């Protein structure tokens, strides 16, 4: 079967650079520089914010950004999912419960992607915002960024490269354990392939990494716990803030998790 | 080095058959019927066990109430046993006695679910050293808060218990919980660190030899983590619920003083 997980690796990964333009990859090689053609604009404060605009309140156009951003990563995910070998034969309501508790895992997963302890890459890596800037937002918004980069933060420690994270993407979405499946067992069927993909992935890509498989397993606690903080922070705008919508797929993603 | 897990297991095993009371080999003899339990099912039931089961925390006057002190004087004793279990680990004694105290702190509450589970079926949950039996239906039942307090933790028992984990996949699992480099406050995580990863590697040992067939069951295990973090995380959110809606929750100074921690 050793040959079928890698083979099944390839496709993953070749699958992953299909949907997704901004890779791992190309956004260390932003954030590292060097190079001149490659080299953001930073946005470290409000007037900085506004020559951005000429270039590419402020704490909502913010969030509207960061709502219209994960729209499209919703979208990308969605596209990737179809691509795992055996998700679109599950259940249609089993499709959509795993993508509906599975997208915002991936997308703190694949936003540490962009990120450094300094700050977070956008507009597909063209601009720079800076950690303190978000932290220093007004009211609720200057704690809704951080929680993100500190995750980052330690979970870029584990040095993956994009074909790693193809692969844990796709077991974060095959979980067996979501609220509401109707069918376990296919799901789980699907998830013990890609799980004996990532071991043999990372034991070829990292042979001197000890026990990483078990150390990328444990951090699918912190997403959890990401997750949830996150939502209990946009009940609090949207209670907040009744004059300022969600896009409809977002909405529907949150509705009873 | 694979002889040297197969005797870090061994040494784990040995620890925590001295350590716990009661095993999970024979809390599995009495649920399935493989003596006899006393048999908790109703309020009258209930009257009759603690004059006949001799509870050792018998002074409120209400039944809610005394069950879940009950609850809480049982994870009293299980923290001390836990602290026992964790001195054995090789290398935990010899970390920063504050990272020590730190560890155990955080880890108590995932490792009393996780043992609790061994206990538990779809139907009720062992007590008093298996003399007893709560039936679910009982303890669901108890009402205002109460009701709601037992049933998450017989909800997790009963998936849990799906992977068909024994005691010496459990001493080297519960011995991964306790050497968490992520809890708040240690001073000095390289050790922690160092330690579980040889943890895990006799866990992942372990469960290939004690399991063969079962794919893929280191995985789906530490994946259980992430429920236990939820539903601690849950727990502590309906303990604040209950010291702020109770006002009969009348416990002696040094009593409350006992029961700070849980
Ligand atoms: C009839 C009589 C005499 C009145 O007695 C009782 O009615 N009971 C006493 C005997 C029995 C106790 O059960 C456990 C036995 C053991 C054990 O053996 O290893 C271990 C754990 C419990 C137990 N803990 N726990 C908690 O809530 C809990 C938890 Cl998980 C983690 C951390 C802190 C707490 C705290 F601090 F908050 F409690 C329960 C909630 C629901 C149920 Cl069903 C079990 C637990 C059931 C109650």
């Amino acid at each position: 079967e050793s040959a079928d997980l890698r083979a099944l690796a390839k496709h993953l990964y070749d699958s992953y650079i299909k949907s997704f333009p901004l890779t791992k990859a190309k956004a260390r090689a932003i954030l590292t520089g060097k190079t001149t053609d490659k080299s953001p604009f930073v946005i470290y404060d409000m007037n900085s914010l506004m020559m951005g605009e000429d270039k590419i309140e402020v704490a909502i156009r913010i969030f509207q950004g960061c709502q219209f951003r994960s729209v499209e990563a919703v979208q990308e995910i969605t596209e990737y999912a179809k691509s795992i070998p055996g998700f679109v034969n599950l259940d249609l309501n089993d499709q959509v419960t795993l993508l509906k508790y599975g997208v915002h895992e991936i997308i703190y997963t694949m936003l540490a992607s962009l990120m450094n302890k300094d700050g977070v890459l956008i507009s597909e890596g063209q601009g720079f915002m800076t950690r303190e800037f978000l932290k220093s937002l007004r009211k609720p918004f200057g704690d809704f960024m951080e929680p993100k980069f500190e995750f980052a933060v330690k979970f870029n420690a584990l040095e993956l490269d994009d074909s790693d994270l193809a692969i844990f993407i796709a077991v974060i979405i095959l979980s067996g354990d979501r609220p509401g499946l109707l069918n376990v067992k296919p799901i789980e069927d699907i998830q013990d392939n890609l799980l004996q993909a990532l071991e043999l992935q990372l034991k070829l890509n990292h042979p001197e990494s000890s026990q990483l498989f078990a150390k990328l397993l444990q951090k699918m606690t912190d997403l959890r716990q990401i997750v949830t903080e996150h939502v209990q922070l946009l009940q609090v705008i949207k209670k907040t803030e009744t004059d300022m919508s969600l896009h409809p797929l977002l909405q529907e993603i949150y509705k009873d998790l």
